[PDB]
């Protein structure tokens, strides 16, 4: 499922990401651009072989399990594919660890690379929720 801008703020909002560990809902709704484009099926190899997926780009290195990432792990108890889903639970829980792990949203590239900094309330302007 490819999310609308307001649609997703209001998904990720009653999932309670909205201020979660201290990053305000503009945040999110920027990295999920950045990352996937809001797109719920969104793939993408990296060089080590692992494989980032979903709206957020979890990586099977680490949280979730693909089946073909040798020595990885699987941090957020989940099979990669339930990433991939229209219904974004999954990858809101998997994320909320993921922030907490100590580096916080600096785990998301785009996220550091693209929002961080920038004036993120605009993504949820005009919004109702
Ligand atoms: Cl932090
Ligand atoms: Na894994």
């Amino acid at each position: 499922k490819v999310f609308g801008r307001c649609e997703l703020a209001a998904a990720m909002k009653r999932h309670g990401l909205d201020n979660y560990r201290g990053y305000s809902l503009g945040n999110w709704v920027c990295a999920a651009k950045f990352e996937s484009n809001f797109n719920t099926q969104a793939t993408n190899r990296n060089t080590d072989g692992s494989t980032d997926y979903g709206i957020l780009q979890i990586n099977s290195r680490w949280w979730c399990n693909d089946g073909r990432t040798p020595g990885s792990r699987n941090l957020c108890n989940i099979p990669c594919s339930a990433l991939l889903s229209s219904d974004i639970t999954a990858s809101v829980n998997c994320a909320k660890k993921i922030v907490s792990d100590g580096n916080g949203m600096n785990a998301w590239v785009a996220w550091r690379n693209r929002c961080k900094g920038t004036d993120v309330q605009a993504w949820i302007r005009g919004c109702r929720l």
